[PDB]
């Protein structure tokens, strides 16, 4: 059967919050079967646990943010994408600060962290959410939708009105795999625009943002001196952001996702609509690896 996976070992990392600007200590730990991904705030007495699930999402305004009354864990999306990307079902994440470290602004460093620690198979069946019929959410000009598909396919369409794009709209479509995710989606960086610089920092946002952890874009061009890791990097990161946000569903998706000028707010808006719509999904497990559609890196 296709089994659940967890970390073989403990790993530690250290970095800075993009929005907060604080130093943060991050620890990753193996966890028991059916635990899912739990986020732990170790700088509080007692320790506070916010599970990584769609129903705990609070603020979605410029990042995906989990809420347990007083306490928050912020900017979870990139880390949760690496974890979905390598098929990590169960892990404890400990943070010493309110926000997850931005690192290089991509899922690459977390992928490096998970591969070095290693994957551990567990003696329990891996469960998936299968999309049985279409679900959609619209917020004026923006849109997002789950459709039935035999595997995992993420598609994105972005219609910026910035000179950097030459009047055109950006599109990329990915057929998800563990191999395709790491070379194809995982190195795609976070981006800011010069023209949000007043607005951004008035509300205490991107306090830790720099050319070292994001694409900084001036009106004329991309200021980062070696340019872009991918020609289509902006849109591959919007795909990195979704994959991460959808994994708060608690389980791998057999289905297709399509985004049209969508973001964290709508992505979370879509999950909740799907959970409510019980007729549009079911949970499934696989007796045989050959019968299962979606392919993961082997430990
Ligand atoms: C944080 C979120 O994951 C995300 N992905 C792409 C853009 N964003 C929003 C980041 C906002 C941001 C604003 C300014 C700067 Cl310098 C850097 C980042
Ligand atoms: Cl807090
Ligand atoms: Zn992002």
């Amino acid at each position: 059967m296709i089994k659940q996976r967890t970390l073989k070992n403990i790993i530690r990392a250290t970095g800075v919050g993009l929005h907060s600007g604080e130093k943060v200590y991050l620890t990753l730990k193996p966890a028991p079967v059916d635990t899912g991904i739990v986020f732990s705030r170790t700088d509080l007495d007692p320790v506070v646990e916010i599970p990584a699930r769609a129903e705990n999402v609070g603020e979605t305004t410029m990042s995906t943010t989990l809420v347990k009354g007083d306490v928050k864990v912020d900017t979870v999306e990139h880390l949760l994408s690496a974890m979905a990307g390598l098929g990590i079902d169960n892990a404890y994440v400990e943070l010493s600060a309110s926000e997850v470290p931005i690192m290089d602004g991509s899922a690459g460093p977390f992928v490096f962290l998970i591969q070095s620690a290693g994957l551990q198979e567990q003696e329990a069946a891996k469960k998936f959410i299968r999309i049985k019929r279409e679900v959609s959410v619209e917020e004026g000009d923006k849109r997002a939708v789950f459709v039935p598909f035999d595997g995992f396919k993420v598609s994105f369409e972005i219609d910026f009105d910035h000179p950097v794009f030459r009047g055109r709209t950006q599109q990329a479509s990915v057929d998800f795999s563990s191999t395709s995710f790491v070379k194809e989606v995982s190195r795609a960086r976070t981006f800011g625009f010069m023209r949000d610089i007043e607005y951004l920092r008035s509300q205490n946002l991107a306090l830790g943002g720099s050319v070292e952890n994001a694409i900084v874009v001036d009106e004329n061009r991309v200021l980062n001196e070696d340019g872009l890791r991918y020609e289509d990097e902006f849109v591959k990161h919007k795909i990195l952001d979704a994959i991460g946000d959808l994994y708060l569903l608690g389980n791998s998706l057999i289905g297709e996702f399509r985004g049209f000028k969508s973001g964290h707010a709508l992505n979370n808006q879509l999950l909740r609509t799907l959970i409510a719509d019980k007729d549009a999904w079911e949970v499934v497990t696989f007796e045989d690896a050959r019968t299962a559609p979606i392919s993961y890196m082997r430990p």
